[PDB]
């Protein structure tokens, strides 16, 4: 029903934004992770080149 | 096939120093993904909450 | 006739798929990190 | 020994190779995961 649906909306939007905030932290954490793995590979190549 | 000791010693020196950078990479990698594990679990948990409304 | 039940079912699939992918990723990362331990301890 | 080093250097190349293939696999799985996370958001964004 009308009000029952809106309550779903209110709950959802609060929930979605939590997901978007989580994802940003994830997406930014993933880049940091990727960059860090890149340093790790650069190191393996240095051990190889010496 | 004729390196001598000192050049060998220096090999071990560089090999060791890079072995430490590897440990450092392992630690930093190991912590970054654990962190990543946890924010993904938090987002997935919220996905559950959404699904159950 | 608001049907977010279609969304609920879509979200459920996403949670499922994201979760398996993420677990596959974690295991392959652990494989990789184990080889680093091997490299470090050699 | 120089052979002990050349061995403890060839073993590292082998192991580094394992890291690199595993990292390529990780890279593809991460890209898969990314697309799935973004495709999910495309669902949550459908408030219209």
């Amino acid at each position: 029903t009308q009000q029952e649906i809106f309550d779903k909306q209110r709950r959802l939007q609060e929930l979605s934004e939590k997901v978007r905030t989580a994802h940003q932290e994830i997406s930014a954490l993933r880049k940091a992770l990727q960059e860090k793995e890149a340093e790790m590979l650069q190191v393996l190549e240095d051990i190889q080149s010496i």
